[PDB]
């Protein structure tokens, strides 16, 4: 958790990985609501986030420009990524040390308002087209690595960006979001064949 020359602090980072990892967790052990009411379907084979110097940097380079969209295709390639702002009338200061859990909270609210029951888990053409592609990203099982990027000076100090990218890039049209299986208990059920027990997710480093 820490990145020579980075922006964010340690903790910062850590608390961005830990949510996320959470996040994952509680929707692989079956507990989280999709926008009909109904628990998504248990999962298996769900990578343990890591965190990545490398992805932190070309997001802060990112956020640096304190533009609410995305950066260019040709400076993403290989990479998913997930854009968040903040809009105050005053200071954003004292956002800045929530800002990337405050992110992931409304990346991953898309599941219960915008996620309609997808009982395949597959991403296709009409599930994309719900606005869900934030949370997918985040909930992408193949994706292991996360970095972000984080901008509070953006309008005179009024306005907050976050910025976060996904290695390996998600939301992959006709894949499956994550595989449907259970939790790993062991490192046997990992294809990693590394389990994190305590959360049931896959290890893979980098
Ligand atoms: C996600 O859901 C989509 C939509 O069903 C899956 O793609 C579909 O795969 C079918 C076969 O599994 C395709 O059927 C074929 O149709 C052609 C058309 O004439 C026939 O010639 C051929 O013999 C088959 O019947 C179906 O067309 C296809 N849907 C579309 C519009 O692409 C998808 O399956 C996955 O992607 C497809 C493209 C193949 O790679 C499949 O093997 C693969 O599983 C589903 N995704 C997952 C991960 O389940
Ligand atoms: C989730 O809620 C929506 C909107 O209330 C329903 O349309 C879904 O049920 C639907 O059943 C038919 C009509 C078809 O639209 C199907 O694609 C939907 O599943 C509901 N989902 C389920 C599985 O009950």
């Amino acid at each position: 958790f820490e990145c020579p020359g980075g922006r964010l602090t340690p903790q910062q980072r850590k608390d961005i990985v830990r949510q996320n990892n959470k996040f994952r967790s509680l929707l692989i052990h079956g507990k989280l609501k999709n926008r009909n009411g109904t628990y998504m379907p248990r999962g298996k084979n769900m990578l343990l986030l890591k965190w990545s110097c490398q992805l932190e940097n070309s997001a802060q380079r990112w956020a640096n420009q304190c533009v609410f969209g995305h950066s260019p295709r040709n400076q993403r390639q290989g990479i998913g990524e997930n854009v968040y702002a903040y809009w105050s009338s005053e200071s954003v200061e004292k956002l800045r040390n929530t800002a990337g859990t405050e992110a992931g909270k409304s990346w991953w609210s898309e599941l219960p308002k915008l996620y309609k029951q997808n009982p395949s888990n597959n991403l296709t053409d009409d599930v994309a087209r719900q606005g869900v592609l934030h949370f997918t990203q985040m909930a992408w099982g193949k994706t292991h690595k996360i970095g972000c990027g984080i901008a509070t000076n953006c309008d005179g100090g009024r306005t907050l960006i976050a910025i976060c990218h996904y290695s390996p890039a998600g939301n992959m049209l006709k894949e499956l979001i994550y595989e449907l299986g259970e939790p790993c208990k062991t490192d046997s059920d990992c294809n990693t064949k590394k389990c994190a027990k305590k959360s049931g997710l896959c290890r893979k480093e980098l």
